[PDB]
């Protein structure tokens, strides 16, 4: 229901900015992003007070397909790296909710065992988690119809 | 436009045409008392509201996003940030209970049940109602992701 | 959700008439600690006398006859009652987890009208029965 | 204590737990007894005495149907049935074949509510316990309707 979100004291986002800066050409990237080259360097420089805006983070992650800035952003608050999702919702919201209940029922079914949890059963339960996550994401996209 | 085939799933982290982060900002401003939050965040309250308003140029820095999430225990802004680039909501693991798979599964049912509640409701969808079902979706994704990590002990 | 409505068919009146004819009024009245004429008037729809809930429970338990309760339920468009006598030996969360599995299999069916069939109905009914049992046991576990 | 357990053989045994009395207390606390008494056409103090276990007054069958009709709340009927070890009531006057998916999703909501209390670290007060029993009875109601929706 609730979580205790904490801010890590390890420079996850700062170290990610340095790696991103060293991975791509700052000159081309700043032009593609509509930014001045020095401003992009300052926003990636932890020793400079300049910071990215959210749309600047989206654009540079979009233009590069590199989640380094987002992964370090998420690791700064003890969160796992980001997961890309890009599929459309072609069915009604109600159908996605019901299929999510079926996948969750199989996860609960495997969680009460009733048989030895082999490698195949653990993999099938991971697939149910993968499908349940997929049905939940599409449920959210059905709300944007 | 309309004649180039669907070309956005071939690329990762594409900026969505939907204003996910802007909708998340407005829902966040509605839920929390801005005066009390700005006092804890050490910022002016009007500047906080401007950072939550798309029509104003003020925007959050990453340190402020981490701070607001920490202070409110609300991942709405982060989850909207991630939805803006076609990503799943965030999954915190600082409280990961490796031997509590059953707890994560039951908390997933609580979120799925609240999602199901909104789906069968005959009420006109309100932005608050839409975002509460979004939150239930993101909460369910969180419990399911944590369930997978907790599966290692079972 | 539900729009409970009182039926205009006297389902409870006919249940009382069938109950009074089935059992011996003299023995049943003294077994329930009630006057025979009072019991007859409580079963006679033409008489204003009515049963209290304690009197309905007692007569149902004494006779093992759900006729009065089923007619009581049919008066508000409810199905006949279902007795359960199983004990709860397991913890609350174990029942809820097993309830998710049955509801998931029930939710596995439906969704798409296309599969349909009758074999799927039987397994969906089976999941419904197991789910009801898990929910009923959960209520008994709540009385710790 | 040496006679074997035989309560599972006899149906409709009257429970020693005050199921119906607890339901009367929860019903009286949820609705205002002055407005409902006017809708029911009965005296307010007479209505409160029938919902009060420490008072000899009790409801008649027509009064129980009437209140269930006016309130759309099956609390009194479900407590009535639980007193003789019976499942809660299932209304069928709105049963429809095309309502199957709605029945299943409502059951998910009730099971989700029960799942919340089952993982809660806070102590279960009788008000919190009553909300879970309520969700149990509603869930059983939704599951039964799902079975009847298949005919």
């Amino acid at each position: 229901h609730m979580f205790d979100f904490q801010v890590s004291k390890h420079p996850h986002y700062d170290e990610a900015c340095r790696a991103f800066a060293q991975r791509h050409n700052m000159a081309k990237l700043a032009e593609r992003a509509g930014m001045n080259v020095q401003t992009l360097r300052n926003k990636l420089n932890p020793e400079q007070p300049h910071q990215f805006t959210p749309p600047e983070l989206w654009l540079l992650t979009d233009l590069t397909e590199d989640s380094t800035l987002v992964d370090g952003f998420l690791a700064q608050i003890h969160c796992l790296p980001c997961v890309p999702v890009n599929e459309l919702a072609k069915d009604k919201l109600q159908s996605y909710v019901m299929r999510a209940m079926s996948e969750l029922g199989e996860l609960a079914s495997g969680a009460v065992s009733d048989e030895r949890l082999t490698t195949a059963r653990k993999h099938n339960m991971i697939e149910s988690v993968n499908s349940g996550i997929r049905m939940l994401s599409l449920s959210a996209l059905a709300l944007h119809a």
